[PDB]
């Protein structure tokens, strides 16, 4: 069953298409998270894609035909494409954009300057006490769109349903907290059907604008998840983490797209160094199994590329599919969505997804957590520095099972790549857990 989806950052159409007929479509992701499809400013730095010109289908990850050669590629092997959309702004100051338009004095093909609000700045104090100026100031100095006016609000849902006609079927909206609720439920009145959309919008706490402002246009991304989870595994006792979820002050569950970093706080934007990223190695294996093995939220896993400390830096200087050599867990490509330990997460979710209760929770008090999903399936964690080796109840029908973040189970079922674990008679498991590792199993990985 369809439960996650895969951020593929600045990764190009021709890649994507690969990626979802070789890997994303077999293993189980639901759908994926492209970057900016639409003309944007040119220039190597990733936060480029941020900087729209027009909404022509001519970016640094390819052409209109390449990108809908992509979205079908991936539809028929069962993926869906998530774009990207930039609703609040345009690009800055003048240029040129990837498809060979001009723009400059808020003068694009599209818009005139009486299109956007006037000018001014939001400051850092703005978001406290001030959601006149965080919505309709320019962010970052981004020509601020007039979100309110019936012409804007028809050219993005122009925009927006040709992508559906082409097969989109889901949109992030980027930067929405400085958009007013009020123009987001206007344009989606625009919107053709309902297609999955998600909305941006980084609220910690003590914000003017509040995240809560926006489920009603569709779901949200729940920041507070990232940093807790970074925060709690890094300095606190995964013992903690017994109630996560509304129980912490998070967001409803059927309504947060929740995530252990992404392409903003994994760079110092809206999460602090506490946040857990590719570079921690073994620390995001096992935070991200609990993402995936706990019962809240949508996630999104991330998939980047090694920047070498530049935030600014762009993407690799290399395909992900090289001649037929990947590119990946080096010093390009990571390939996150890949990791055994990520990828077996993903599985998890998937057959466990029929029993979203969290059942026979069991904890060291400290960095041992262990839990299940019902019959369906059940978990363990060890953060300690001695092994794991307690005695935990299952619902779990006796039997040998695969542990899928090691390995996984043979076509007839009659063995399996990673280390098996047992579930004797009366459901219980002898765990056998070393540091820093952990182990998952679900009933659709059973063998003989
Ligand atoms: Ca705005």
């Amino acid at each position: 069953t369809p439960t996650t989806f895969v951020h593929l950052f600045e990764w190009n159409w021709q890649d994507v298409a690969q990626e979802c007929e070789q890997y994303l479509g077999p293993k189980g992701y639901a759908a994926v998270q492209v970057s900016p499809p639409n003309e944007h400013i040119t220039g190597s730095q990733w936060w480029t894609r941020y900087q729209p010109v027009s909404y022509e289908l001519q970016s640094r990850g390819g052409n209109r035909a390449q990108f809908i050669d992509m979205v079908n590629r991936c539809s028929a092997a069962g993926v869906d494409i998530y774009v990207d959309t930039l609703i609040n702004h345009m690009a800055a100051g003048s240029g040129t954009g990837t498809a060979g338009n001009s723009f400059g004095n808020k003068s694009f093909p599209i818009y005139s300057p009486q299109d956007f609000h006037e000018s001014c700045t939001i400051n850092n104090s703005d978001y406290g006490n001030d959601r006149y100026r965080v919505q309709n100031c320019e962010l970052v100095g981004l020509a601020d769109l007039d979100t309110a006016s019936n012409y804007v609000q028809n050219t993005i849902a122009a925009y927006i349903n040709d992508l559906q006609a082409i097969g989109v079927k889901g949109f992030r909206f980027d930067a929405s907290k400085h958009v007013a609720a009020s123009d987001i439920q206007s344009l989606m009145a625009k919107v053709n059907g309902s297609p999955v959309v998600f909305q941006e919008v980084i609220d910690q706490g003590g914000e003017a604008v509040g995240a809560s402002e926006y489920l009603s246009t569709g779901l949200v991304t729940e920041f507070k998840y990232s940093t807790e989870l970074g925060n709690t595994f890094r300095n606190g006792s995964l013992a903690w983490l017994s109630n996560f979820g509304e129980g912490w002050g998070f967001m409803p569950s059927s309504s947060a797209v929740v995530f252990v970093d992404n392409h903003d706080n994994q760079r110092g934007h809206g999460g602090a160094g506490n946040v857990i990223t590719f570079e921690d190695g073994r620390l995001y294996d096992l935070a991200n199994v609990f993402m995936l093995a706990y019962p809240y939220g949508y996630p999104q896993v991330m998939s980047s590329y090694d920047f070498h400390g530049d935030t600014d830096a762009g993407g690799p200087n290399v395909p992900v599919h090289n001649n037929g050599n990947l590119e990946c867990f080096a010093s390009n490509w990571k390939c996150e969505h890949r990791w055994s330990y990520i990828a077996g997460g993903v599985d998890f979710r998937n057959n466990t997804a029929d029993n979203w209760a969290v059942t026979n929770w069991w904890d060291n008090t400290n960095n041992q957590i262990s839990f299940g999903r019902g019959s369906s399936g059940h978990m363990a964690i060890n953060k300690e520095d001695s092994t794991l080796t307690a005695t935990v109840q299952t619902d779990m029908a006796s039997g040998q099972y695969c542990n899928v973040l090691k390995g996984e189970l043979s076509a007839d079922a009659k063995s399996c790549s990673g280390e098996v674990i047992t579930v004797n008679s009366d459901g219980t498991i002898n765990l056998n857990i070393g540091a820093w590792d952990a182990m998952a199993i679900h009933k659709n990985a059973k063998l003989n």
